[PDB]
C-alpha cells in the first residue's frame, strides 16, 4: 500500500537514520514525489529531480534549510526573546541574488592552497590521538577520535578560541535539534534556552573578534569584509553565521568519517585491500560518501508555482529530498546496493550539494576523512567492529551513530614488527579522486585469439568474488603498460553475470600503442590495472522497435543490446557485417540467442548490407543502434537526418583523437551559470583545466576527445568541437559540448554548471 507509506511517513525514527534509503526505497522505485501529512512536506527520491531543484535556487528556495519543525510555543518565544535570540540567513539559507554576492565576498579563504596548509595540523592531531589507545585493545573512534580532529580544525580555521568543548558540544546538539529535529514538547524550553546561551556565546565571540579584526581566522576576515561590503555582510549575517558554522565546520565530517568507517569494517574485504594499499583511500573514501554518507535529507521551498516529477506544487510548498535516496538511484549509479570502491562516479554523488551552494569546506571534510582512514589503516588494520547498538540523534538532515566500539589484539600491531610504518605519508588528494585514481586490479584469467589480430578476454578480480553489474553499452578502460595509455573496451559479457567480464580487442593496423601492447603482453594470469564501467552509450529501454547495426569489432556493445532488447521482449533485428570470415567472433554464441534475427553480411564473399535500403524500410518509433567505422556512422546520420520519425544513437570506435596547439587558438569567456561565476580560457589552457581550477566537479577521463566522460550543457554561445563523440546534428544544436577539447567561436560561453 504506497498510499499508506505517504501517510505514516514520518523521518523522526531509527529506521530512517539508520538507512534512509532503504527507508524510501518504494518511493524511489515507485513514487518519486508524495505528499507527507505528518511534516506538511512534499518528499522527492530520484537523483535526476534531487539535482535540477539543487540548480535553481531562485524557484527551489533554500529558505526553510534550518527551519524547526515545531511550533514555537509562546513560551519558547518568550524564552529566546530573553537572549535577543534572532538567527536569520547564514550561507545555506540565503537567498538569491544576495546568497551568490555574499559567497563570493567571502569564499576564497576556503581556496585550495588555504586547505592544503591545514594537512600538517590534521596528521598531527590524528597521531596524537592513535598514539593514546594503540595498545588498550578496545576503543570507540568517535570520542577517541573522530570527534574531536575536525572539531580542533574547524575552531582554528574560524579563529575562536578553543577552551570549554563540554559547553561547545552542549551548544551545538542544542542548535542541531533546533534546526534539524523535531523534539517533544516537554523538551522545547530546555532546547530553547541552550539555543539562547548560544546565540549570546556567539553575540561575545563576535564582540571580541571585532576588536581583533587583523588577526587569524575566517570569522575576522568576514569582519574586514564587512567593511568593504556593510550591504553584504551584516551584523545578521555575521551573528547567524558564527553559530552555525561552529557546528557546520565539524559535525558533518565527524559524521562522514564515522559512517565511513563503519561501512570499511563492515567490508572486511575491502578493508583489507586498502590496508595494503593506501592509494586506494581517495577513491574509498568518495563511494562511503555516495553508499553511507552523512547526508539524509535536505530541503527546499518553492517560490512559484513548478511541475515536480509531474504534480503541479503550489507556491511555498516545502519539499524534503532525500539526498541519500539520490546516491542509491540506479538512474544514476549501476547497481547502487553494491559497496564499490572502483565505482567511477562515485564522486557525483549529492552529499555536497551541487551549483550555487555547493559546499564550501568539502575538500577540508575529504582531506580530514581520508587521513583518518589512513592513520588506522596503517596501524589497526587487524580491529574489528565490537558489539553493539548503533544509536543515532534524530535529524532530518545529518545521520551518523554517535559511538563507534572497535576491539583488536595490541599483540599483532603492526608497528611492533614495523615502527617505521610510523613515518610512511599517502599525499591528500585535494578534490574528488580523478580517473586515474579509481582503479581496480584485475586477473586475466582466460584469452581466446579467434583471429590473428583479435583478443578476447575474460577479467576478474583475483579473488574470484563478484565484481559489479553494469548496463548494456558501458565499457572499461585498461591501462595499456601505464595509467597515461589507457584505452575503452566495451564489455560484451553479461551485465548481470558478477563472476567475470568479457572484452574483445582488436589489434590496430596503425596502433597508438594501446592494442598493440594489449596483443603483445597480455597472457592468462596477467594482473591489469582497469577502470571503469562507465556507460555513454546506454539502451533506451521504452523503445518500440530496435534495429542493431554492429560493423566488424563494432559487435562488441552492439550484442549486449541486441541480448536486452530480446530480454524485455521488444521486437529487434541484429545485423552484423565484416570484412574477412575469420573476423567473425562470437557469431555461435549469437546465432544461438538471436535465431532468425540475426544477419550476418562478409564482404569478402561479396555480400554487403545496403543501409539506404534497411533503413528506408524502418518504420517510424524505431531507434537505431549502430557502432561501426566511422563512415557506415557518418552513413547512418545522412540517411536519419531526413528521417525525424526514427531516431539515431551512434558509438565512435575509431575517432581522431583532439590534441590543443595553442599557437592556432584563441582565449574564450565561460559564464557558470549555476555557480554564478565568469572565468576566461586561455589560449593555452582546455575549458576542463580551467574548471578544475576553480574547483568546478567535473569527470573527466581520456582527455582527448574520445569516451565523451566530460561533457557539460551549453545554454549560449556558438561552440567549437573538437571531440569524436557528437554527431553533426549534436554538434549544430551547441547544447552538449567536450570539456576536454572543445573550445568556442562566439567570444563567451554560458554553461550550466
Ligand atoms: C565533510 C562533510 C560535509 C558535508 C557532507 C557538508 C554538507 C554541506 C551541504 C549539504 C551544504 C549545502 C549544499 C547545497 O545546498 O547545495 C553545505 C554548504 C556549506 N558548507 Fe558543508 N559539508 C561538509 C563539510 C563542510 C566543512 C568542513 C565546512 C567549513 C569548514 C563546510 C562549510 C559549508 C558552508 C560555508 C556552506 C555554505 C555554502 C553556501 O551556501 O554558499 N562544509 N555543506
Ligand atoms: C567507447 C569506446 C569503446 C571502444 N571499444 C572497443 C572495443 O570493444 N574493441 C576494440 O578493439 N576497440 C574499442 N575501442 C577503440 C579502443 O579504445 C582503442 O582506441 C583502439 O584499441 C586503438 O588503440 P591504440 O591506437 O592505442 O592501439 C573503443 C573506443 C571507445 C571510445
Ligand atoms: S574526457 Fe574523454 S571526451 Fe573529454
Amino acid at each position: 500500500p504506497v498510499h499508506r507509506l505517504a501517510e505514516d511517513f514520518d523521518p523522526f525514527q531509527d529506521a530512517y537514520m539508520a538507512d534512509p534509503a532503504q527507508f524510501v526505497r518504494w518511493a524511489r522505485e515507485q513514487v518519486p514525489i508524495f505528499y507527507a501529512p505528518k511534516l506538511n512536506y512534499w518528499v522527492v527520491t530520484r537523483y535526476d529531480t534531487i539535482k535540477q531543484i539543487f540548480r535553481d535556487p531562485v524557484t527551489f528556495s533554500p529558505s526553510n534549510v534550518l527551519q524547526s519543525f515545531a511550533q514555537p510555543s509562546a513560551e519558547v518565544r518568550q524564552v529566546l526573546e530573553r537572549y535577543g535570540y534572532a538567527f536569520n540567513r547564514t550561507l545555506v539559507n540565503e537567498d538569491e541574488p544576495m546568497h551568490l554576492e555574499r559567497r563570493r565576498v567571502l569564499m576564497e579563504p576556503f581556496a585550495s592552497e588555504h586547505l592544503a596548509e591545514h594537512e600538517p595540523m590534521v596528521r598531527e592531531l590524528v597521531r596524537r590521538a592513535v598514539n593514546r589507545f594503540i595498545d588498550t585493545g578496545r576503543a570507540d573512534l568517535v570520542d577517541q577520535m573522530i570527534w574531536e580532529v575536525p572539531f580542533t580544525v574547524a575552531l582554528h580555521f574560524l579563529g575562536v578560541d578553543d577552551d570549554d568543548r563540554e559547553k561547545m558540544r552542549r551548544f551545538a546538539i542544542a542548535h542541531t535539534v533546533n534546526a534539524f529535529g523535531r523534539p517533544s514538547p516537554e523538551e522545547q524550553l530546555a532546547v530553547a534556552e541552550t539555543v539562547g546561551q548560544f546565540w549570546q556565546f556567539c553575540g561575545e565571540v563576535l564582540e571580541k573578534m571585532r576588536r581583533t579584526a587583523d588577526g587569524p581566522g575566517w570569522m575576522r576576515y568576514s569582519i574586514r569584509q564587512q567593511k568593504l561590503y556593510p550591504d553584504v555582510v551584516t551584523d545578521s549575517y555575521l551573528h547567524s553565521m558564527m553559530q552555525a558554522i561552529i557546528v557546520a565546520a565539524h559535525e558533518t565530517t565527524v559524521f562522514a568519517t564515522t559512517n565511513a568507517l563503519k561501512t570499511l569494517l563492515e567490508h572486511e574485504t575491502v578493508w583489507r585491500e586498502i590496508c595494503a594499499d593506501p592509494s586506494l583511500i581517495p577513491a574509498a573514501a568518495e563511494e562511503c560518501l555516495r553508499y553511507n554518507g552523512p547526508v539524509a535529507g535536505w530541503r527546499r521551498r518553492t517560490t512559484r508555482e513548478v511541475e515536480v516529477e509531474g504534480v503541479r506544487l503550489p507556491v511555498g510548498a516545502n519539499i524534503l529530498m532525500v539526498v541519500a535516496s539520490a546516491n542509491h538511484d540506479s538512474a544514476h549509479f549501476d547497481d547502487p546496493e553494491f559497496f564499490d570502491i572502483g565505482r567511477s562516479n562515485a564522486s557525483e554523488h549529492l552529499n555536497f550539494g551541487y551549483g550555487a551552494h555547493q559546499c564550501l569546506g568539502r575538500n577540508l571534510g575529504r582531506m580530514e576523512m581520508q587521513i583518518m582512514i589512513e592513520e588506522l589503516s596503517r596501524r589497526l588494520p587487524h580491529m574489528r567492529l565490537a558489539e553493539q547498538r548503533f544509536d543515532y540523534l534524530h535529524n532530518v538532515s545529518f545521520r551518523a551513530p554517535r559511538h563507534l566500539w572497535v576491539e583488536w589484539d595490541p599483540a599483532q600491531n603492526p608497528e611492533r614488527r614495523d615502527p617505521d610504518i610510523l613515518r610512511l605519508r599517502q599525499p591528500v588528494r585535494i578534490g574528488p579522486p580523478r580517473a586515474k585514481d579509481v582503479v581496480r586490479t584485475m586477473e586475466v584469467a582466460a584469452v581466446e585469439r579467434p583471429s590473428e589480430d583479435i583478443v578476447v578476454l575474460h577479467l576478474t578480480r583475483p579473488d574470484r568474488r563478484p565484481l559489479p553489474r553494469w548496463s548494456p553499452g558501458a565499457h572499461i578502460d585498461i591501462e595499456c603498460g601505464e595509467p597515461d595509455r589507457s584505452r575503452q573496451y566495451s564489455l560484451c559479457s553479461d551485465p548481470e553475470n558478477r563472476d567475470a567480464w568479457r572484452v574483445a580487442v582488436q589489434r590496430d593496423p596503425a596502433s597508438r600503442g594501446g592494442s598493440r601492447w594489449i596483443h603483445e603482453e597480455v597472457r592468462p594470469g596477467m594482473l591489469l590495472r582497469v577502470r571503469g564501467p562507465r556507460n555513454s552509450f546506454r539502451l533506451d529501454e521504452h523503445a518500440p522497435r530496435y534495429l542493431f547495426l554492429a560493423g566488424g569489432i563494432g559487435i562488441t556493445p552492439i550484442m549486449t543490446m541486441a541480448a536486452r532488447a530480446k530480454e524485455l521482449g521488444t521486437d529487434y533485428e541484429l545485423h552484423y557485417s565484416v570484412r574477412s570470415r575469420t573476423s567473425l567472433i562470437f557469431v555461435d554464441e549469437l546465432r544461438q540467442i538471436h535465431g532468425d534475427r540475426l544477419h550476418v553480411y562478409v564482404s569478402e564473399e561479396g555480400v554487403r548490407n545496403d543501409l539506404a535500403a534497411l533503413i528506408r524500410r524502418a518504420s517510424a518509433g524505431t531507434q537505431i543502434y549502430a557502432c561501426g567505422p566511422q563512415r557506415m556512422l557518418d552513413t547512418l546520420e545522412r540517411l536519419i537526418e531526413n528521417r525525424p520519425e526514427v531516431t539515431l544513437r551512434v558509438e565512435h570506435f575509431f575517432g581522431e583523437p583532439s590534441h590543443l596547439d595553442p599557437a592556432k587558438e584563441r582565449p574564450f569567456q565561460v559564464v557558470l551559470r549555476n555557480s554564478g561565476l565568469t572565468v576566461e580560457v586561455p589560449a593555452d589552457k582546455t575549458l576542463l583545466e580551467v574548471l578544475r581550477a576553480y574547483n568546478i566537479e567535473v569527470q573527466s577521463d581520456c582527455e582527448e576527445g574520445l569516451c565523451g566522460t566530460c561533457e557539460v550543457s551549453v545554454v549560449e554561445g556558438e561552440v567549437d568541437h573538437r571531440d569524436s563523440v557528437l554527431t553533426r546534428a549534436e554538434r549544430r544544436e551547441n547544447r552538449r559540448m567536450m570539456c576536454c577539447c572543445s573550445r568556442a567561436k562566439t567570444e563567451r560561453l554560458v554553461l550550466d554548471l
